[PDB]
């Protein structure tokens, strides 16, 4: 039979269910433990006041009208048949990538071939990257895919399957590279950095269970929506053993095996993804039964709460501040300023290239309506300047500038999934404050043309909202960026801090349960509170080297 009907029999099928079982509920209970923590921060900030201040920028309410993003034909490699065929290929508005037989076939309403989320995936632009790519995915390769034109574009992922496309200009390739580069962008994007409780107890959750497994540091598949990192997790710790056992029993040359091997993983991926599915959801259905019930406890006993938190945190502090202080200053210190430097030049230049693109986009719409001499298709260019955030081609050169990020982790050596997430972040908080930028351009413009038509020339009053929505730009683009080096800077120290003191706490740590008043376990956690004391070693030298450098501006 084939590789799936052989290698993943129904018994194999039920081994692997059986292990992702205990992966998903070890993980769940990280999951329950932190969500009454991740409440009671939020709540503590906003019933203290002390959450983000607000933006200077206005943020879009309601999203854009749905459009289609992309549309084209390309060819597509065939699974089945090993054929290239042609696909008329489609980006909705929400970054799918959507392949129909033709576009004939989409104008009958035909239903699509495939719907791609492509989150976690990487694109490569020829053939041989991407073999090598996948050239050791099974071991002991080196101790001894055809394309119809030569513009190939390939997106991998660690886990599902690969998709093989090909154009027929560099010029095609080009865009569609572009435009995939954005869908991956947009799926990696699956939390809402602004989720209150739901987000952060998830991915601390995360940190704290892969932190369980002596894996420390910033994780490159963090990324997706829950289930899809669920499903990520999973497929990191069962793959090993999975391939040791299955690779052996593969048939045939190097590349054919390393073939059958990634129809095995993305079968395994799908099997995972879908119990994660169902366990997760279960769980988060509970949690926001109960979610009242603790919000009205967090409420009521907030100072009695902090007061019991602040106590354990003492005698966290008697017990590791020393050695703590000591690891910071020692091989941690010396070191802030040059990441912050790596990270801060990128970064700001970005924001000034999307600040440049604004102002041309503007100017642009402000000739054209001195051209016509008038206000009546100024609806026409509003539409367009509304869109400039996800315009696939204007937004490219602000992407660009984080290309050249390269970060050292603190082994004084480059740090691939640091640089891998933080240019995936740095570019979301572009589009972010390029989308405020235009909406707050719209909004104060239609409130500036209530005066009317020609008080004085249309082309004064859009001049001067322009240049107040600059000065609002240039003070948001500061905040954002010292809270992005901020956040980077402990996620790249906190990590390593935490491995080192390892064998000074991860047994010493549980003896402080006992100070934790039990009604108050859902809000106070031991690791949590010993995580903090930590992060305040460092909080000064970071804070004082954002300052110093003033990277901020």
């Amino acid at each position: 039979g084939d590789v799936l009907s052989t290698h993943l029999d129904d018994a194999r099928r039920q081994h692997i269910a059986e292990k992702t079982g205990k992966i998903l509920t070890e993980f769940l209970q990280f999951y329950e433990d932190q969500y009454g923590v991740a409440l009671f921060n939020s709540m503590r900030h906003e019933i203290e006041g002390t959450g983000l201040p607000q933006a200077q920028l206005l943020w879009r309410k309601v999203p854009l009208d749905e459009r289609i993003v992309f549309s084209g034909n390309l060819f597509q490699h065939q699974e089945d048949s090993k054929k290239w065929r042609n696909r008329f290929s489609l980006v909705p508005h929400n970054y799918g990538l959507v392949l129909y037989e033709n576009k004939a076939a989409y104008e009958r309403q035909v239903p699509p071939r495939a719907v791609i989320n492509s989150a976690g995936y990487k694109i490569l632009t020829s053939v041989d990257q991407y073999l090598e790519l996948i050239g050791n995915s099974l071991p002991g390769t080196t101790a001894k895919l055809k394309c119809p034109t030569q513009f190939p574009l390939i997106l991998w992922h660690p886990y599902a399957r690969h998709y093989y496309f090909c154009m027929m200009t560099e010029a095609e390739q080009d865009k569609w590279q572009a435009v995939l580069q954005d869908c991956i962008r947009h799926c990696n994007n699956g939390i809402p950095e602004d989720s209150k409780v739901e987000g952060p107890a998830f991915t601390d959750a995360i940190r704290m269970y892969r932190q369980s497994k002596e894996l420390y540091g910033t994780w490159e598949m963090l990324c997706g929506n829950e289930v899809q990192i669920l499903s990520n997790l999973v497929m990191e710790e069962l793959g090993p053993e999975l391939k040791a056992e299955l690779g052996p029993r593969l048939k045939g040359k190097p590349q054919e095996r390393q073939r059958q091997w990634i129809q095995i993983s993305d079968a395994v991926y799908h099997m995972v993804y879908e119990q994660a599915k169902a366990r997760f959801e279960e769980v988060l259905s509970k949690v926001q039964q109960v979610q009242p019930a603790m919000q009205a406890v967090i409420r009521t006993d907030m100072d009695q709460i902090i007061t019991s938190k602040e106590h354990l945190a003492s005698k966290i502090r008697a017990f590791i501040l020393p050695k703590a202080e000591v690891c910071v200053r020692n091989h941690v210190q010396p070191y802030i300023p040059s990441i912050l430097e790596a990270l801060m030049v990128p970064t700001s230049q970005g924001f000034t290239e999307v600040r440049d693109v604004f102002f041309k986009e503007v100017t642009d719409m402000n000739l054209n309506v001195i051209n016509e001499g008038g206000i009546d298709k100024l609806g026409e260019y509003m539409e367009k300047l509304s869109r400039l955030a996800y315009h696939p081609l204007k937004m490219q050169s602000c992407y660009e500038k984080m290309e050249s990020l390269r970060l050292d982790g603190l082994q004084q050596r480059f740090d691939v999934s640091s640089t891998s997430v933080f240019k995936q972040r740095a570019q979301i908080h572009m589009r972010e404050q390029m989308d405020n930028a235009v909406y707050t351009f719209e909004t104060l413009l239609h409130q500036e043309l209530g005066k009317g038509p020609t008080k004085e020339e249309l082309c004064k009053s859009i001049q001067r909202v322009l240049e107040r929505v600059l000065k609002k730009y240039d003070y948001d683009s500061s905040s954002v960026r010292k809270r992005f080096f901020r956040e980077a800077l402990l996620q790249i120290s906190i990590p390593f801090l935490l491995k080192k003191l390892a064998p000074t706490c991860k047994s010493e740590l549980p003896r402080f349960q006992e100070l934790i008043f039990e009604d108050f376990a859902r809000f106070i956690l031991v690791e949590n509170t010993y995580e903090e004391v930590v992060l305040q070693t460092v909080m000064k030298d970071i804070l004082q080297a954002v300052k110093e450098a003033a990277v901020q501006r």
